[PDB]
């Protein structure tokens, strides 16, 4: 089997992008975000506390006769943002771009915290990380990509996320027209739970090339590019009058300036970051200071190939026995 969706921005500076999502029977169509940086799926409900929902869509398994409680699981998840969710959970049919699995875990969130209640556009989350991190207690829960492996076509599935623009997830294949050129293969360590691999370097703008190791992870849940200290600082410093704003929180930027782009290295390939993708826009409505797309990750603990990386290529998530990732300029 095979499936195909379409992603869409959900706003003008592509912040995230939301995937239709069928659950139960009949179908729910939820816009969820696809995120490989986490292994949960778990939605507004008409369980979420009423105050937490504002506009959202809810996922109503009482109206699904497919849907069923699974008894005594709970889940409770907490993002590298500092947002977080909880609740209870139902096993139903979940369908993303005709592919189907019978019996996904479907969290129901009776708790939200305050950034997804403020954003009306995301009505849940589908991880696409590694079942390990599964939160749910006390049996942890496969993700969709985990459920559907075994009746894909081949154990993949790629992200095509657009630039100011509509891309594509598509599970089971290949989709040999969407990029250029070939696609660079890449290990991937498993050990954190993440699609994590090692960059072979990076250039700013037209400069030489830096051979130097990034270990990082592909996260399409995560809007930037988050590096070491070293390589942002490098970037911006090919900007007139950027800075690190301790009190916006990361680089910004004149509004007037045109940015440079970035490149970064997958194996011997190459993929380039147009300068356009680093401009998150202005800090406020109206200021000419603009917030920067390539952000120190110091306080992470981890560099994160965020959307601003992952929207320059074509990417394979290849879930293989030993997984592998895939780089393709596009």
């Amino acid at each position: 089997s095979t499936g195909s969706a379409t992603t869409t921005p959900i706003d003008s500076l592509d912040d995230a992008y939301i995937t239709p999502v069928q659950i139960g029977t009949p179908a729910q169509t939820l816009n969820l975000d696809f995120d490989t940086g986490s292994s949960d799926l778990w939605v507004f409900s008409s369980e979420t506390t009423a105050s937490e929902v504002d506009g959202q869509t809810i996922y109503t398994p009482s109206k699904s006769t497919t849907a069923k409680l699974l008894s005594g699981a709970t889940w409770s998840i907490s993002y590298g943002d500092g947002s977080s969710s909880s609740g209870d959970v139902y096993t139903d049919t979940v369908s993303v771009g005709g592919l189907t699995v019978t019996g996904q875990a479907v969290e129901s969130a009776k708790k939200v915290s305050s950034s997804f209640t403020e954003d009306s556009t995301i009505d849940g989350l589908l991880g696409l990380a590694f079942s390990t991190l599964n939160t749910v207690s006390p049996t942890q829960q496969k993700t969709f990509f985990d459920n559907a492996k075994a009746s894909l076509d081949s154990p993949v599935f790629t992200a095509d996320l657009g630039y100011h623009a509509p891309g594509t997830y598509n599970f089971g294949f290949i989709d040999t027209t969407a990029y250029t050129g070939s696609i660079t293969y890449t290990a991937v360590s498993t050990k954190q739970g993440f699609w994590e691999w090692t960059s072979t370097g990076y250039a700013v703008g037209s400069g030489t090339f830096k051979s130097t190791s990034i270990d990082g992870i592909a996260d399409t849940g995560t809007t930037l590019l988050y590096l070491p200290a070293t390589v942002v600082s490098a970037y911006w410093a090919q900007v007139s009058g950027a800075k690190s704003s301790s009190s916006v929180g990361g680089y910004v930027f004149p509004c007037s300036a045109t940015l440079p782009s970035f490149t970064f290295g997958v194996g011997s390939a190459r993929i380039v970051i147009p300068g356009d993708y680093i401009d998150f826009g202005p800090i406020s409505t109206g200021s000419s200071s603009c917030f920067g797309g390539i952000q120190s990750s110091a306080g992470i603990g981890i560099n994160i190939f965020g959307d601003v990386a992952l929207k320059a290529a074509f990417v394979v998530f290849n879930g293989a026995t030993t997984p592998t990732l895939g780089f393709a300029s596009k």
